[PDB]
């Protein structure tokens, strides 16, 4: 277990030395990320900021993930006024521009979130700016390779969660009557399309296997080339140089203490390499759909910006949605609609990277505090519809149905454009259709409830559900949105 330490460490021994105390600052600071202190962020808030944040029911929040949503339950305890002891509209907007200020500085997170894509403006140009130079300084830390003494005599460990690959896969990979099990069922979905994978970021991983902490089913070993370039950070662990590419070996089902784990193997090899694969099948998916949507063989239609390490099924998954989706939706409409947006060079993208990161949208969302990451989005200015692979969509089983929704919104916005061109608007905008939300928008899911827009993705994705009993269920619920939706279908394919 520790016989390989010491020689990795003399390898490396004359860059241990060289490194100034600015460099190890700085690879301090990668491996901590440096949380947001609660009297910091609460003293820079304004008496009636505070006032307010203290009434806010932060669990309503639907925006804030969990850990965001229990920091800030923690500065409403912190806050002290007379009852303590010895969503709103305004409330919304209030936290959805606080949010953006109780992010940890996380420079594995940045470059994850981003692909690598660190111009991306969506975070504060102050931090986006300090991320760049700790990015390119840390590059530049990392200039040693293993080399060709050390590369094949070696293995580098790393323990995941499944829910950074997959999260929908991971709801159901432990097997649920006896949780030391693997779900064989959900283990070859997992495997079936995984050939290879991307590092944005750098990863952090042992010479030798550690056990897997809290929720940490997935245990990597991995062979680096000569050319991977890497520094010590003592105790057995490295740290690695980002951008690189890993081709999966074998995805195996292994038990290590009486616990079941998933083994990956995999070899490092150029990103480059790993990058030629996307973008052939980016050119062989887009003919293939060209021809069968009836578009012009020149189109462009379906983009994949993946960057990270379940890249390969990012890809694979992209045809099995467009089939689910050609398939549960009338082709007519599905003709009509698909063209509207191509006439605006709008695109399918279908992404690893969080949604605000992706051009189709911050191009046309300036406001932070205004973007958003989700599973799926419709963004009418760029008539693009995006889909986020690895998380997983509150009440939504799958990508399918996600897309599906999304379409609905594209729905939205033909029939809207139908109405009046050049004034061109939303469906869900018009009076008509704000009455039947405001009489039926409680009706059908949760979501829905939301606004216009939501309620009607929701009537229209559960419409096309492959389950016929949903369908009837939106009918009988929702009967005037029902109809209304099928007349703007009648419009569409009329048009
Ligand atoms: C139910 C459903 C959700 C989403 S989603 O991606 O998860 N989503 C809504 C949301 C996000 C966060 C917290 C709660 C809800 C986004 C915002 C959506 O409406 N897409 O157009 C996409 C499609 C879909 F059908
Ligand atoms: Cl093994
Ligand atoms: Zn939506």
């Amino acid at each position: 277990r520790y016989e390989k330490w010491e020689k990795i460490k003399q390898h490396y021994q004359h860059w241990s030395d060289s490194l100034s105390e600015e460099g190890r600052g700085l690879l301090k600071k990668l491996q901590i990320p440096i949380e947001p202190k609660k009297d910091d962020i609460i003293h820079s808030l304004s008496q009636e900021e505070k006032e307010l944040l203290k009434r806010i029911q932060i669990d309503s929040s639907d925006f804030l993930s969990t850990e965001e949503k229990e920091f800030l339950k923690k500065l409403q305890i912190d806050i002290r006024d007379s009852l303590s002891e010895e969503l709103s509209e305004k409330e919304k907007e209030f936290l959805k521009k606080l949010k953006l200020d109780i992010q940890p500085y996380d420079i594995n997170q940045r470059l994850q979130d981003t692909g690598g894509l660190i111009d991306s403006p969506s975070i504060n140009l102050d931090v986006r700016k300090q991320y760049k130079r700790d990015i390119q300084n840390i590059d530049a830390l990392l200039h040693q390779s293993i080399g060709s003494t050390l590369y094949n005599k070696i293995y580098l460990y790393e323990n995941m969660n499944i829910n950074n690959l997959t999260a929908t896969l991971g709801a159901d990979l432990v097997d649920s009557t006896d949780n030391t099990k693997i779900n064989r069922g959900i283990f070859n979905e997992f495997k079936k399309n995984f050939k290879y994978s991307i590092s944005s970021n750098y990863m952090i991983v042992d010479i030798n296997e550690r056990p897997a902490l809290d929720n940490e089913r997935l245990k990597w070993r991995i062979q680096l080339s000569p050319d991977t370039r890497a520094g010590y950070l003592e105790n057995g662990k490295l740290i690695l140089q980002r951008n690189i590419g890993l081709e999966i070996k074998d995805v195996q089902i292994i038990k290590q203490s009486e616990k079941e784990y998933i083994r990956i193997d995999a070899k490092v090899v150029p990103k480059s390499k790993i990058d030629t694969k996307i973008q052939e099948a980016q050119l062989n998916i887009n003919q293939e759909w060209n021809k069968a949507l009836g578009l012009p063989k020149y189109t462009k239609l379906i983009t994949f910006n993946v960057h990270n390490r379940y890249a390969s099924n990012i890809v694979e998954s992209a045809y099995l949605i467009l089939n689910e989706w050609k398939n549960n939706i009338q082709s007519d409409l599905i003709k009509k609609v698909t063209n509207y947006l191509v006439d605006g060079n709008g695109r399918f993208v279908f992404t690893d990277i969080t949604l605000p990161n992706i051009a189709e949208q911050y191009t046309h969302q300036d406001e932070i505090y205004e973007q958003v990451h989700s599973k799926g989005l419709y963004v009418p200015e760029s008539r693009s519809i995006l889909l986020h692979g690895p998380s997983k969509g509150v009440e939504l089983r799958n990508d399918s149905e996600g897309f599906i929704h999304e379409f609905g919104h594209a729905v939205d916005d033909y029939a809207g454009y139908l109405l009046d061109k050049n004034q061109s608007d939303l469906v869900t905008n018009s009076k008509k259709f704000i009455d039947i939300f405001k009489e039926e928008g409680s009706n059908l899911t949760s979501y829905g409830r939301t606004n216009e827009a939501e309620f009607f993705a929701e009537a229209f994705r559960l419409m096309h559900s492959t389950d016929h009993a949903e369908r009837l269920k939106v009918q009988k619920n929702a009967p005037k949105t029902f109809q209304f939706i099928n007349d703007q279908i009648k419009f569409i394919i009329n048009s």
